[PDB]
DNA sequence: TGACTCGATA
DNA sequence: CTAGCGAGTCAGG
């Protein structure tokens, strides 16, 4: 049956009321400046239908989605917020966001559009946007009538699932999570993304020409090594010159062949000149590629700013993720790759970047999870502490520490956020699993509550299903249950990993918050660019640095109370790799 | 187009 | 051993 809606051809003032469904279609994956192909809205007056010529034309409309008095359902604010923002409007008054609110109630279910939020209700009368638009080379907007019906069915939908979602989400204790942490968020990465990154193209441009002829270079070194020419780029053929063409020996594999990842590359080294060269030419091809060729294709040809996207909601742990281009897997580790940061650069002129991390905000989370005394007291006494874990499992003074101790220690710390494994940290350390084992059994001999903590979440993941985080995101785990060890196995260790990297990203979320208010009432230029996890990135004028200094650490280190004290590191500078 | 394998970040 | 995005090459639909 037909849904019944009137096809409006200017608007009216019942299209105007203080609580409504809305919808600001944009149909583009990348809303970026992109176009938005209808509006509708539903509300206690009826269904209507607006073409965007004419609505976003009508001052009383605009002023209406300004108004933060007038209350707006919507899915995917952030979507349409960013959209309307390239076109000079402002979106005020979303008071429920039906994606967020999907995305809190489960993860798993990878909700990406109304559809999808609604059979989560065993609501049906909404089409997948997937089957109105079509995939991606068939994408393409309907006609107005297959339009219009869609825009107001997802409109009708959110009216009516608001109630069910929102009583949910307090049974679940995330009523706050989605009203008090998530929404207000999304207005601030809307402001980041709209806001974008200032590229210095032309530095990449001659980063790519040195790139170029490295690249040259090391391919023809190769191939005079291996006596011929080959596609360096495919493990297969990778595989056939070094196995069997020269005969290193096979020390892993894939799974439909021989495998050639870094780490095994490392350890066939020795024996060949040509190793040490095809891991040269991986680094120097994943820069040129993935960053200097990516970054250049997506960045906007007049104003020279790449404009990310950040998904909020799609990370099973509560991160962010980061798109087109990913500003959170620039390279830093290796200083070949991390010159590429002094591409990023301030906005304006005399502006510079400012950078703020938190210092072991994962260990720091578990310490005060874990209630262990041991590693509170380590965080309370500010100590490094690989070098402190080496002690205790080594059994050894700080003086008697040595880098290869720490270099180990320092896996098992990993491990231990990650969900302990002697399987993996064998791997990780290139050791057998026997010694792994060791290593952790010594670690939680020297951190029992730790120990007890990672017996007790999995215990509390079987008995409740799902395991929560600091503000109360959740997770499910249906796999805990599982008879198949290694299934079994990968759910425990989401149920001792989740709670920390779910609780970490709790605690930044909330401090960007708390930032953007403290920035407002300080009246700083200043803004938010980018997050990166467990580090804030702004720019700002350089005459406002030595106030950021104090203010932006002090934000992020009281974002939250927890056992541990919260510590914050800054740098900034004139590049985002001066900001170091 | 999409399953794989690779590698970048926290 | 946790969580992401995405480029290259390859083959099964
Ligand atoms: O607008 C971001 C928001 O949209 C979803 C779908 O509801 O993802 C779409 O947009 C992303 C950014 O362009 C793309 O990476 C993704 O492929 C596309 O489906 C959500 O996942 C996201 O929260
Ligand atoms: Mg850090």
């Amino acid at each position: 049956a037909a849904m019944a809606f009137t096809l409006a051809d200017r608007v009216t003032e019942e299209m105007l009321a203080d609580k409504a469904a809305l919808v600001v279609e944009v149909v583009e994956e990348n809303y970026h400046d992109a176009p938005i192909v209808g509006i509708a809205v539903v509300n206690e007056h009826g269904r209507f239908f607006l073409r965007p010529e004419t609505a976003l034309a009508d001052p009383q409309f605009v002023a209406w989605l300004g108004d933060e008095t007038k209350k707006k359902s919507m899915f995917d604010s952030k979507r349409a917020a960013v959209a309307l923002k390239w076109k000079g409007i402002e979106l005020c008054g979303v008071s429920f966001d039906l994606l967020l609110a999907a995305y809190l109630l489960d993860p798993a279910q990878g909700v990406d559009d109304v559809a999808a939020a609604a059979k989560m209700k065993q609501y049906e009368a909404v089409r997948p946007d997937e089957a109105v638009y079509g995939k991606g080379a068939k994408r393409a907007v309907p006609d107005e009538p297959v339009l219009a019906e869609h825009l107001v069915r997802k409109a009708a939908a959110i009216w009516e699932l608001e109630r069910p979602f929102l009583d949910e989400l307090r049974r679940n204790e995330q009523d706050r999570l989605l009203v008090e942490l998530e929404q207000p968020l999304s207005s601030i990465l809307a402001e980041m993304e709209f806001a974008g990154v200032k590229v210095d193209t032309k530095r990449l441009e001659q980063m790519g020409k040195e790139l170029a002829e490295q690249l040259g270079t090391v391919e023809q070194r190769i191939y005079e090594l291996a006596g011929q020419e080959f596609n360096i780029n495919s493990p297969k053929q990778l595989g056939v010159i070094l196995f069997e063409k020269l005969q290193l020996p096979v020390l892993k594999k894939t799974k439909t062949g021989y495998s050639t990842s870094a780490d095994v590359l490392e350890k066939l080294a020795p024996y060949h000149e040509i190793v040490e060269n095809i891991l040269h030419y991986r680094q120097l091809g994943k820069l040129q590629s993935t960053y200097i060729e990516g970054l250049l294709k997506v960045v906007r040809p007049d104003t020279k700013k790449v404009h990310t996207i950040f998904n909020q909601a799609l990370t099973q742990t509560g991160r962010l993720s980061s798109t087109e281009p990913n500003l959170q897997n620039i390279p830093i580790r290796l200083e070949e790759g991390r010159k590429i940061r002094q591409a990023f650069v301030p906005s304006e002129s005399d502006w510079l970047i400012f950078a703020a991390d938190y210092s072991q905000i994962e260990l720091r989370v578990l310490a005060h999870i874990a209630e262990d005394d041991n590693l509170m007291e380590a965080f309370r006494r500010d100590l490094d502490i690989h070098t402190k874990t080496a002690m205790d499992i080594f059994q050894v003074s700080e003086d008697e520490v040595t880098p290869n101790m720490r270099r180990q220690a320092k896996a098992v710390n990993f491990g231990i956020v990650y969900g302990i494994s002697d399987y993996g940290l064998a791997q990780n350390l290139n050791i057998s699993r026997k010694e792994a084992a060791e290593f952790i059994e010594r670690y939680f001999e020297s951190f029992p509550g730790v120990k007890r903590y990672m017996e007790n979440i999995v215990q509390e993941a079987k008995q409740k299903g799902y395991v929560t985080t600091l503000l109360h995101r959740r997770r499910y785990l249906p796999d805990i249950t599982s008879r198949n060890f290694n299934v079994r196995s990968f759910a425990e260790r989401m149920a001792m990993n989740t709670p920390i990297q779910g609780s970490a990203a709790d605690i930044i979320k909330k401090a960007m918050i708390d930032l953007n208010a403290r920035l407002k009432e300080e009246r700083l230029q200043a803004h938010l660019l980018l997050q990166v996890h467990d580090e804030l990135i702004l720019e700002a004028p350089k005459e406002e640095m030595e106030r950021l200094c104090r203010l932006v650490p002090e934000v992020m280190e009281q974002a939250v109370t927890l056992r541990v004290p919260l510590k914050v590191d800054y740098h900034y500078g004139s590049t985002w790799y001066d900001a170091k």
